[PDB]
């Protein structure tokens, strides 16, 4: 079954098949003195790989390239991060080092600089504008919004019905807000409405963090964000 957060050592990456050629890699980190786990993605590109999201930090994404080199044995020749925060971008160095060309939308690289975080090399056009979309090879990558944060981006796998929310879509075990200082509150059901109207196909929806499930997730993190804007 899906790996949970108790099952996975801080350090040890795994990976989970969802389709043909579809997985999700799973890593965990502490994180202000709680563990959490955290999902990426990797989705076949003829005899490559494109991965998305980093495994949250150098020695968790330098554990990810070997397993994946164990598990798959396909190059990862690029990959995209969903936004600018160091579970997404913390391990880009050691992509870049590893010949992988890392990407991320303008918006992604000026806030993580600002931040002080990793800096993906490459720049995604085409998604300043909530509702913009644009094909990237096996995946589409689409702009729904302010949420979790200003630049975050959702992915979908139009082959396998895979839609990877990244931290703007929360696991049903979530019931309260993660971070959200940097986050727009008012902008976020909104956002979230976009991505529903977008994919009202997809069948399996991965979070940022934690379990997946359906097209309900988003309907739950909707009550989710709801709920905190009024507490
Ligand atoms: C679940 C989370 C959230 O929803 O905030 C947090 C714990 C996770 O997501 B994040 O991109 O904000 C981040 C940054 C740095 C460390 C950890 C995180
Ligand atoms: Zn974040
Ligand atoms: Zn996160």
């Amino acid at each position: 079954e899906y790996p949970t957060v108790s099952e996975i050592p801080v350090g040890e990456v795994r990976l989970y098949q969802i389709a043909d050629g579809v997985w999700s890699h799973i890593a965990t980190q502490s994180f202000d003195g709680a563990v959490y786990p955290s999902n990426g993605l990797i989705v076949r590109d003829g005899d490559e790989l494109l991965l998305i999201d980093t495994a949250w930090g150098a020695k968790n994404t330098a554990a990810l390239l070997a397993e994946i080199e164990k598990q798959i044995g396909l190059p990862v020749t690029r990959a995209v991060s969903t936004h600018f925060h160091d579970d997404r971008v913390g391990g880009v160095d050691v992509l870049r080092a590893a010949g992988v060309a890392t990407y991320a939308s303008p918006s992604t690289r000026r806030l993580a600089e600002v931040e002080g975080n990793e800096i993906p090399t490459h720049s995604l056009e085409g998604l300043s504008s909530s509702g913009d979309a644009v094909r990237f090879g096996p995946v589409e990558l689409f702009y729904p919004g302010a949420a979790h944060s200003t630049d975050n981006l959702v992915v979908y796998v139009p082959s396998a019905s895979v839609l990877y929310g990244g931290c703007a879509i929360y696991e049903l075990s979530r019931t309260s807000a993660g971070n959200v200082a940097d986050a727009d509150l008012a902008e976020w059901p909104t956002s979230i409405e976009r991505i529903q109207q977008h994919y009202p196909e997809a069948q399996f929806v991965i979070p940022g963090h934690g379990l997946p499930g359906g097209l309900d997730l988003l309907k739950h993190t909707t009550n989710v964000v709801k709920a905190h804007t009024n507490r």
